[PDB]
């Protein structure tokens, strides 16, 4: 069972628009369907919750630690807890897809993504943690970093929403049913 979810982003006002903040839109959905909204706990540096889906505990978090900082803090709540890698998705946005898409992955490389690159060296150069990767498209940095406009905004929010649901799926019937549904989405 998936026991931690982590969604990534910079912390304040000024960055909550921007593209590098598509993982922590995600958890934010998944804690308003589940009744399980986020508060600080500085013991690990973010925002932290906790929920269920039949039944056992799965905790959630949102770092604020900065993006090249990430590994930090899921360090300390994997190490705390007692959970491995294999347990940890991590939702993040992807360049190599386009707005309106979104995979599962297992292990592999950061694709240029430093928040990726931290939280592998601080689980111990260990790369095979699960991944939800949610598309923002090509342009780098002042992309990354910048606000989407309305027509791509609209197609990562249904990517989101599609994503949140497959979660749920996975709980319920497994990774594979949960795979099919989410990959084909956009491919029919």
């Amino acid at each position: 069972a998936i026991k931690l979810i982590v969604g990534l982003a910079n912390p304040g006002a000024e960055y909550a628009a921007t593209r590098h903040n598509a993982g922590a839109w995600y958890v934010d959905l998944l804690a308003e369907r589940l009744r399980a909204p986020l508060r600080e706990e500085p013991k690990f540096f973010g925002y932290t919750s906790r929920i269920t889906l039949e039944g056992e505990d799965v905790r959630l978090l949102v770092p604020t630690t900065f993006m090249n900082l990430s590994g930090k803090a899921v360090g300390a709540m994997a190490s705390f807890y007692r959970i491995q890698p294999d347990e940890i998705l991590v939702a993040h946005d992807e360049l190599d897809l386009p707005p309106g898409v979104a995979k599962f992955k297992l292990g592999g490389g950061h694709g240029g993504h430093n928040g990726l690159k931290d939280i592998i060296s601080k689980l111990g150069n260990n790369p095979n943690f699960h991944r939800l990767r949610v598309g923002i498209g090509h342009p780098v940095v002042g992309f990354v970093l910048g606000k989407p406009p309305v027509s791509e905004q609209k197609l990562i929010d249904e990517a989101i929403d599609e994503a949140a649901r497959c979660t749920e799926l996975w709980f319920k019937e497994g990774l594979a049913k949960a795979t099919s549904r989410l990959h084909t989405f956009k491919a029919q």
